[PDB]
């Protein structure tokens, strides 16, 4: 495929367009604690719910501090409306820079993430104008494509994944209405059902350490290679998304595993896993679902090109993650079918669900891209190969 249309610089206008009577735009400086706080506000009591009105994403402030000052950042993507006589901020739009591989064309970027709009400012048209806002302040820097994905549909998707959830205390997910009792069991049963072993079972599976950046980096490059549709990665990158930093980040948002090989001890495998908690709204016993969701991993197995022998090391590296987060008070492990995640989600015990995550490119037209499920939107090991870039 190929760009859809080329942009003229000198035609890409140095004034924004106008907004609603009474508001204004207003560059966000996440820097600055107030304002990145101002957001948190937005997102806490304005952002993605599903369908039901039970769970809101809960970004924390941390989290958001991650997500939007990664390698290239710029300030001028992230995009806020305030209020002109109260100077609320009212709605958001941002990017961050990243370069993608779409079937072996190299691509530089913009991801787009957390769109927000007040609740009292909905369905008045607003999202049109915030998406050609960031449009236009992208096209001055010299960035015409980007990439993004939303739970609706709209016009072309590249392709479609379906989110799946496994539960780490049962229980808690049972009170809190999101786990059913089915249908001639026993909280007892479901416990046993989900129960994990204590300690992990893969050989040399530790922490990972800024150490291993380098040798991560050319891992994960390798496996993610084997997508369609894949991130990049820098160097810089790795040690962004990947290496938790104790000192400077006081709530810990990325979760990093590596497998040191006992005889060669060169890195062989790792797994990675973020922090994302939703608020549950109307709940009496519970406030809060701690989620931690699958992020990047690679092993080394996968380029023996034998489905069997990968399925084999997924399944156990994959319930070490499970116990690893178990062991850091998750309540639930999220994933996508994504990745070659079918070999593992039903095998692990995760659980269908409702969501579905759309995947987009603007000004970017390629055939469509598998998505780990079939016609029936089912895990399915014939349909991998496709999505490789997992977005916040
Ligand atoms: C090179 C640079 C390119 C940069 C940009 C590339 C494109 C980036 C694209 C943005 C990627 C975002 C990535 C994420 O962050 S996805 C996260 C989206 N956020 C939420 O779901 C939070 C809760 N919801 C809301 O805040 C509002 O409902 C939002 C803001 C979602 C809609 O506000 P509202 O309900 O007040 O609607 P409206 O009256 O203003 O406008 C109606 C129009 O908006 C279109 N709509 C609805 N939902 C989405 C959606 N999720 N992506 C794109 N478009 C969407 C819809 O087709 C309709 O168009 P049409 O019916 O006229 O055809
Ligand atoms: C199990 C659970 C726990 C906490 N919150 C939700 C919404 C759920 C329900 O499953 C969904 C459902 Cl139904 C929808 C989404 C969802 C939908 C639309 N957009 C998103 N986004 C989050 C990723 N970036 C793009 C926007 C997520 C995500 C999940 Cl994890």
């Amino acid at each position: 495929g190929g760009p859809i249309k080329i942009i003229d610089p000198e035609k890409v206008s140095k004034e924004p367009d106008a907004l609603l009577e009474g508001f204004e735009w207003a560059t966000l400086d996440l820097t600055n604690e107030t304002e990145l706080q101002e957001l948190w506000d937005l997102l806490t009591y304005h952002y993605v719910e599903d369908d039901n009105a039970m769970f809101r994403f809960r970004y924390s402030q941390s989290f958001l501090h991650w997500a939007l000052m990664s390698p290239g950042w710029k300030k001028e993507w992230h995009v806020g409306v305030r209020a002109t006589k109260s100077r609320k901020l009212v709605a958001s739009i941002c990017g961050v820079p990243t370069e993608i591989n779409v079937r072996n064309q190299k691509l530089k970027v913009v991801e787009i993430n957390f769109l927000c709009i007040h609740k009292k400012l909905r369905s008045k048209r607003l999202t049109p104008v915030l998406i050609k806002e960031i449009t236009r302040r992208c096209y001055l820097n010299g960035i015409y494509q980007a990439i993004y994905t939303a739970g609706v549909v709209l016009p072309t998707p590249v392709s479609s994944c379906r989110y799946y959830h496994r539960p780490l205390d049962w229980l808690k997910l049972y009170e809190v209405g999101f786990s059913p009792l089915p249908a001639g069991s026993t909280k007892a049963r479901q416990i046993t059902k989900n129960h994990l072993p204590s300690t992990t079972s893969t050989p040399g599976l530790r922490p990972m350490e800024p150490k291993d950046i380098d040798t991560v980096h050319d891992l994960l490059q390798r496996y993610l290679s084997r997508f369609a549709l894949n991130q990049a990665f820098t160097r810089e990158e790795v040690d962004h998304w990947l290496v938790h930093k104790p000192e400077t980040v006081k709530e810990q948002v990325v979760w990093a595993y590596v497998v040191e090989d006992p005889e060669t001890h060169k890195i062989t495998d790792f797994f990675s896993f973020y922090n994302l908690e939703s608020t549950v709204i109307q709940n009496p016993k519970h406030d809060n679902v701690r989620a931690a969701y699958l992020y990047y991993y690679a092993t080394e197995t996968a380029f023996t090109n034998n489905m069997k022998a990968l399925k084999e090391r997924l399944l156990m590296l994959m319930n070490d993650a499970l116990i690893l987060a178990k062991k850091a008070h998750f309540d639930v492990f999220n994933a996508l079918t994504l990745h070659d995640n079918p070999l593992f989600l039903e095998q692990l015990k995760f659980g269908a669900g409702d969501g579905q995550l759309h995947f987009y490119l603007y000004n970017y037209r390629t055939a469509p891209v598998p998505g780990g499920v079939n016609e029936k939107n089912l895990p399915d090991e014939k349909r991998m190969g496709g999505v490789g870039i997992v977005m916040l």
